[PDB]
């Protein structure tokens, strides 16, 4: 069963996501310093924004630990503590191991784990509550019995995995880093091509979750002039980096061409089926365009019709590196939508051309599902 | 069900006190400095503990939001937002509010929160929780509807709360300071037999969670040499504060007395019902005698003689000032047992004195229990 655990990884690693609107909502508008909003109010968002993106890798674990324990408080309670026990552990130990200050690693993140960390305190808490979360011990240790065990026994594994990682980042968390720098600042134009095209590729299956994180999260460094340090395209983007935004041509898709294969599905539909056919994928149009959310409008067309899911996962690949040359910049929280396109334009850039390339998508996408469905006679909805 | 409410309370604080044991365990030992463990792995394990322990308004938040939402961790992570929320929208409100530098009100924690700030994000997550999380939203926005809308909804009233805190705080952590200073610092001694004898009246109803979060987590501050701050006695102890371990008191009576009331029952106790009664109080002497837990105790003759309970309750409240009058020193982690007392040792002072004491009070409730229940023929276990 390891597909199925693999989608509980996707899943898991979605929960830390879903809770970045608020992040967007307060880090957005406050980083963009709007003249019609007073300073203090931007001052006090941007704070609370970066609170939020402050706790991220403990996120992830107690994402982790609810995904993998059937969504248990008990397991996050598990999680808070391994992940604290095993910072301290490996900022600590690290030190010593590669015989470096521990400022210079601290600031330089030589050791610094994040999400990765995150994920493994997570999976740790975790497997301690499944093994031991129904521990029977004597009668009269009772009371630490059961649930009450298991964020003790998350703890000790905790430090025990923190020297084991101190001793063991330095090679990973290198590579890790040097592929971060390859993909933001070298080459992300084929970098987030092959983001686009991988992440269609594994929409179907639940992991582009999975295969978002990195792009999402840790690539990336950006530091505000708060002192707070920011990893990934989102949060950098959300906290004010003029280099990220790669992700921006979600939105030449999500927005446009989605919405209008949808369109161009409703129109080849037959008029007996053409109705329903096209309130449904006026829903999913609407939904993909203001959220963002892609699965209504792909799920239709995903196995009816593999060459089309194939040519969209090209169209996807291309958009970002159409949007990163012409510089088209604009950042989302979740997945790229109107509500995200309009409140996370403060720090956008060419905002204007995303309509024009938007509607030169739709011109693509409707023209090639058309084409091809009275070519191919592929069976979209209502057929 | 206002009596059920504040159980609930009691249930939910006593949550972030369970998981005290693991920083017991490393705090406590890291910080003895002990001559056979290697200087490297004492200062890992005090790191350990120390993260455990700057998490605590996290923990009591979490605690609340799981114990007002049936254990769901979805509610933690909404506490986790909220809280993180709250104080930094605190720290960054209340230096314009007291025109006063930052630095000076983050030393001197003069807009401080710390277990009450988590109490009420905690609580503010539970609300929005129960509330929110079955939020119909319109079809087109159902990403975000349910679960998923409670952390960011939760997050925006925390920072409303924020606001609000930052302007009302003043007046109340002012009083919670001055109680503060006075029960550690200026009379001890009636402020801990006071506390005795609360909470051994509010055990039976489950209170005295409430009532211990208090002088456990909030009153006093000490700082270690790391910089790192700690507040309430444990914690205190734990790092190693030479004040603190005012709570030393409980051993006198859980790990002597209410286990030599126990052996006092079961002598009392008619022959025809002696072997059972002596297996059951056994056990339960031994329970209070390692762990420190008294229930199996008290409750045996919580009801059927109120007498010796308002006996045990003084003599409890008197035990508090006998150890800090005495100078007998030693902390525990959750409640007062054999094993926080000696793995916690390690920061004790007259160490020697508890048997000798303890024997005094086992001497004093053998006595009191045998005699009282042949006088007022007392219906203890197995009558
Ligand atoms: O699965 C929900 C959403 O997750 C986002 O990260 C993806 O970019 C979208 O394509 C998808 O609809
Ligand atoms: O309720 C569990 C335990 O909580 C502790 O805080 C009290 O000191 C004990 O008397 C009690 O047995």
């Amino acid at each position: 069963n390891a597909f199925a655990n693999l989608q509980k990884v996707g899943k898991s690693l979605m929960l830390p996501v879903s809770v970045l609107p608020i992040a967007g909502i307060l880090l957005g508008v406050g980083s963009a310093n709007f003249s019609w909003l007073p300073a203090v109010v931007s001052h006090v968002m941007a704070e609370a924004g970066g609170s939020v993106f402050a706790n991220m890798p403990l996120i992830f674990a107690i994402g982790v630990a609810l995904g993998f324990t059937n969504n248990d408080g008990v397991s996050a309670l598990a999680a808070v503590v391994a992940y604290g026990i095993m910072v301290k552990t490996m900022a600590v130990v690290a030190p010593l191991v590669l015989h470096l200050p521990a400022e210079e690693i601290a600031s330089k993140h030589l050791a610094d784990t994040g999400v990765l960390g995150g994920i493994i305190s997570g999976a740790i808490a975790a497997y301690m509550f499944n093994r031991f979360y129904r521990i029977k011990l004597p009668e009269y240790l009772g009371f630490f019995a059961g649930k009450r065990f298991v964020p003790i026994i998350s703890g000790l594994a905790a430090i025990f995995t923190g020297v084991v990682l101190s001793f063991i980042w330095p090679p990973i968390g290198s590579a890790i880093q040097t592929f971060s720098q390859w993909a933001a600042y070298q080459n992300p134009v084929v970098a987030f091509g092959i983001y686009g095209f991988i992440e269609r590729c594994l929409v179907p299956f639940g992991l582009h979750h999975i295969w978002n994180v990195p792009f999402q999260m840790q690539i990336g460094e950006y530091t505000n002039a708060a002192g707070q340090v920011f990893h990934g395209d989102i949060p950098r983007y959300m906290a004010g980096d003029p280099t990220a935004g790669k992700l921006s041509g979600g939105f030449l898709f999500k927005m446009y061409g989605l919405p209008a294969a949808a369109i161009a599905i409703w129109h080849s539909a037959k008029p007996e089926n053409r109705a329903k056919v096209g309130g449904i994928m006026i829903s999913a149009a609407l939904t993909s365009f203001l959220t963002g959310i892609t699965e209504p409008i792909e799920f239709s067309f995903m196995f009816v019709a593999p060459i089309l899911y194939i040519i969209h996962a090209i169209l996807a690949g291309l958009a970002f590196p159409i949007c990163i040359l012409l510089g088209m910049r604009d950042g989302t929280s979740f997945s790229h939508g109107l509500i995200d396109f309009i409140v996370l334009s403060g720090n956008s850039s060419k905002l204007w051309l995303f309509p024009i390339v938007g509607i030169g998508y739709a011109i693509v996408y409707y023209t090639i599902f058309r084409v091809l469905i009275k070519a191919l006679d592929l069976k979209t909805p209502g057929r």
